[PDB]
């Protein structure tokens, strides 16, 4: 829902959100 202005550009912490 929320914007991914930096959520999409970021490919590091993204795969770390779950872990």
């Amino acid at each position: 829902f929320l914007p991914k202005l930096f959520a999409k550009i970021t490919k590091k912490n993204m795969a770390h959100i779950r872990c």
